[PDB]
């Protein structure tokens, strides 16, 4: 593995990666060392989201202008794009990219390394079910070994892309004989997430080798480092580990914890603390002092319609979707902590984190 | 002035005034010392919103049931419904009810009293123009005066519900050759809280009168404790006046702050601390320990599109409007202080504090 | 009984004051009001509360106007079927019986409604064969009640069944019952399904079916089924529409089937087979006041085409489809009619063919 | 005047041009031949409409990868894409391009012509206002001498792409110390269509010269044959005339009439009659065998609320803007009388047409 740069920058508009192209320019990173990009975009956060497509292809396009690299290689790195910021939630993109040697001094401290993988084939009638986890566990260690990660109680992030359901694909699978767990092009995309949520928690022998009844019903069963998104680009599972290896260096050291529900603050600051930032018991944004690149979150309305005892109408809310609510609310609980409007916060968290909340990482400047 | 008893109910359902009958029933206030209810309802928060009249109607049944007060007595009990629950928020009730003075002790310690009046009827072609200014100053005036106020300092909070303008009012505006300042129904929604926050701000000698030009453009003309809603449950303007006087007793104390943007928590626990709690000066939720009745706050998305220096996208979202965007952000901003999903959260904030932010009240039990 | 068919605006969400006009001008008496089938400008999803304070509204006219307890007016089937995207105009159609001595009754075919409410219909219910038997049972107790014993001669049945909430599928789990789904919005379609499934077996469209067949034997349809849902009553709601001769009055319904959203001969037809004679290429100005109402079902086909263009209803996650299809369908209608005030509901599994619905049509014929 | 080529294709995608594609490899038409596009794409209509700018681009680049035009030359192509394609609307492409005079049958005949041009810029200061109305106006003149047309009467479909405000723009005009007519960013695209409908109008001598008081609430005084869209693809006036002329030849000719109400199916019959189809009285769809290629009509929700008498809630909808509203039920109306939903239905038709109304243009294959 290589030492790390990690580097957030803000979209100016849909399709602007001048914040890349600037770092590019003042030596920050090198172009052809960028190695993946975790973001989030200002479409609707549902099925027809296309400002995912518009900035995956201003941010490659910026990578192929500038480095020695080929469109063609260009097209390998994995770039995930989390659609939907509501509130103040600031469209941004997380660079990760790799350090030449003269510019680390490798330390026996824990730093930040990342791996990538992409997993076999999925095809629709994997979706959801067992072949879909095992093929994704299968994936999340090839990108640990990447990463250079023995221990799954380093990996502390894993952000993957994994294909949905439509009526292209629900065809296919019924012109061979198959079936597919739902219809629905919506509930399909909790549906591919919880699967592969499932997946890393079985990698990371957080669970034991859950069955077919298990996905979207078992929530007792989840991973407290996933971060599963969905789409129709790709027809396998994107995987990105994000975690800690010791003797790489670098500046920057990830961590993490959980959100139990909406208003836990109490979960990102751990996230942050474990990320190896010591702060003050009840610590406040100002406290962080540039420190914090990143957190890296889900979240999600609670079965039971309520939060700490008191009923909300989120899931009986037929005109604003409580995918979009509960993302603005977060947005805004997490952006408190950062005191930095641009957080990854991301919703459909099957299996990802407790009911009602989800897994929180964090990314911090350590020198 | 009279000693005021205040408590925040659950909405168990949009029809459901339960909790406030158990009240009456075991004799913690009386259905006819029910002076003023400023709650919450899990309507859609815009203009076809019925939950507000739907929980009125409800809540004035019980008043009327319960109590030896006619009908039309209780029709005159200002009640704000603040629509738009998204989000954490929980619907919420708050009841303010006199206390006969054998039952308090009168420390001259300030202690909360309660103000109210209703405004002339405000017809369509009034809202947002100098005419709903100076209605509505002289109903704040009153309501002042009603609740044994003479220095305007002593007012942390004024809740007001003022019509906005439909196509029936509209078309009522023409119907008399009658102009209406805009014929965007939502929109309406801003200028009628704009123009209502202005007449307060008069009012309370904050500003000086204001002409037609001034509303909506003059952002730096803004009150420091208006909170004002409007909706489709009444042509007047409902005035609550919601203060703090010595020597009348009671267990209640009402102090305000700022919220300088959508994340600025710090404002939310400076209310706080001046309604009177001690508290620890990195506070938490925890440190409440059940003495915080509620906080009622305005909320709104700045003119420049951004948050501490961040983008987003809520003014350019035709899908989700950023009242209902920003609304659930800030409910998660506020229920994550006081660690209670029922908290007063209320958009549109047109001369209600400072651009981009909004006033803020607290209510606290000291016993 | 001779039956008297009124169409009346709604001029605000809580107004009832054109039902309350009937009533004075001796239009109809209170107490002879035996069903009401309406529109009302909610959403017409979950969080509808719309469809309530119109139920209150009516159902406070009926028993102030008329001798008939608050008890007796409860059991009154009142249908509100939510959502009036784009023209469609907020309106309810008043059934009553006539006294005899206003009746000229005549063997033409005339129109008759029947009433009846199920059993109670519980959370876990919903969508399987117990909504579906129970469902049945209280068709069959309207068809009788509308003196209708051939099923062809019922031309319309609606209903109003409740769907899931985060309420009750606490309730259901709170006795360990489990629910077909707990995704509120989409029970909406669920409840309409399983109630159209009953009302199919019935009127012996159908063979009983399983619980596998609900919402995906889609070749599996009541020809004259519109099922609604929403949060007014925990019970099926029924009301059977239908002709009988000898009865007199001058209404007469009749129905056929919509193909696709654009199926406006569908409509067409329904008006005929009401025995309006019209023209060959009928326009709305041929109608001559003589059309009442027209009531029909409409949905987004699973395949995502309408005569071969594609669009984007089922992807589009900001305006959901049943809002996007009901306004389209109400332009397609109100074109007919030439009167914005239609029925057009959403929602359409087990009713009427993937992609379309039944409609139905009431005609004055004198 | 050349000769005009007028295919309808499918878009199978966001970012499909396959079937222009196709159309350049069968010879149906020529790639540096296009001078025009007109389309519906599948975003949600409104300001943050992306859809639009991803099919401009995948179109530009078939134009420019199949044909001899260099790329700023096809960036002048006016390419017009109204967004939103609510309930049975299919996503597609009107495309217009020259014939060479060596394929066309010479007659006496009207048929069809087509002018293009592109206005001076446009800044978010200029919406709304006559500097808009001016400059439209002569971009309008230019793309009528351009169809080589010298009388109005002869210009029977004016197509016109406008800039809208957004926060960025809004943001411009104050970077300067200039005003906007309005900041409310969805409402300002009523106002752009609107302010180059009177533009339309003046140009093609249909009223005097207007005032800045005049737009949006001089609602007598509109254009009859002006389809008027805005959005954010280009900050400049897109122009398409389309009209016809007598000895130029083609397959193709144009018509209009008016609707008067979202229902009036005989306007959009009584414009396929004036495009010169022999149809029966009472016509039907099946009656036009694959002759009419398609119509473009502008749509909106009245002042009044009502339809023939009938109120309706369209304007007092928060829920879902009466933009979507309108658009689905007119394509619904419209798909009825093509028998095809593939139309271009557009709302927000402030000055185009009759209030309540709109103009509705149709183009038919004579041969
Ligand atoms: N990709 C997903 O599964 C859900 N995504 C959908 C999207 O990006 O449009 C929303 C999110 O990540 O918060
Ligand atoms: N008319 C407009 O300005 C916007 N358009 C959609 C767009 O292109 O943004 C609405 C329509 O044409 O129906
Ligand atoms: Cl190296
Ligand atoms: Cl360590
Ligand atoms: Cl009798
Ligand atoms: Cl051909
Ligand atoms: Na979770
Ligand atoms: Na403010
Ligand atoms: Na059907
Ligand atoms: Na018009």
């Amino acid at each position: 593995p290589e030492a790390i740069e990690v580097r957030k920058v803000p979209l100016h508009s849909v399709s602007d990666a001048s914040e890349l192209a600037k770092l590019i320019d003042d030596g920050v990173l090198e172009a052809d060392r960028v190695i993946a990009v975790i973001g989030k975009t200002e479409g609707n956060g549902g099925v027809n989201d296309y400002t995912r497509i518009i900035a995956d292809r201003a941010f490659r396009e910026v990578l192929s202008a500038k480095g020695n690299r080929s469109p063609e290689e260009v097209a390998e790195v994995p770039i995930v794009w989390s659609g939907g910021t509501d509130g103040v939630i600031s469209p941004h993109a997380t660079i990760f990219a790799t350090v030449p040697a003269d510019k680390v001094t490798k330390t026996d401290e824990p730093r930040l390394t990342v791996g990538v993988a992409m997993s076999e084939q999925l095809l629709p009638e994997d979706i959801g079910r067992t072949a879909m986890i095992t093929k994704v566990a299968a994936a999340v260690k090839d990108a640990m070994a990447d990463a250079g990660i023995t221990d799954p109680a380093d990996v502390h992030y894993v952000q993957t892309k994994t294909p949905l359901l439509t009526i292209h694909t629900i065809r296919d699978a019924k012109s061979r004989g198959k079936t597919v767990w739902t219809e629905q092009t919506h509930e399909s995309m909790d549906l591919s997430n919880g699967g592969t949520a499932l997946g890393i928690a079985v990698a990371l022998g957080e669970i034991d080798m859950p069955t077919d009844e298990d996905v979207m019903h078992s929530r007792e069963l989840f991973s407290s480092v996933a971060s599963c998104s969905s789409g129709v680009e790709l027809d396998r599972a994107q995987i990105v580990v994000v975690g800690n290896a010791r003797g790489v260096g670098g500046r920057y050291r990830i961590g993490h914890s959980v959100m139990k529900d909406p208003l836990d603050q109490d979960g990102i600051w751990a996230a942050i603390r474990d990320a190896g930032l010591e702060l003050p018991e009840r610590p406040h944004s100002s406290d962080l002092d540039g420190q914090l690149v990143n957190v890296f979150l889900k979240c999600e309305a609670s079965q039971d319609g309520t939060v700490r005892g008191r009923r909300n109408a989120m899931l009986d809310d037929s005109d604003v979707h409580w995918h979009r609510q509960i993302k603005s609310c977060v947005g805004g609980v997490t952006a408190a902590v950062t005191g930095d409007p641009a957080v990854f916060v991301s919703v459909s968290a099957a299996h990802q984190g407790p009911e009602g909340g989800g897994p929180v990482a964090a990314i911090v400047d350590l020198g």
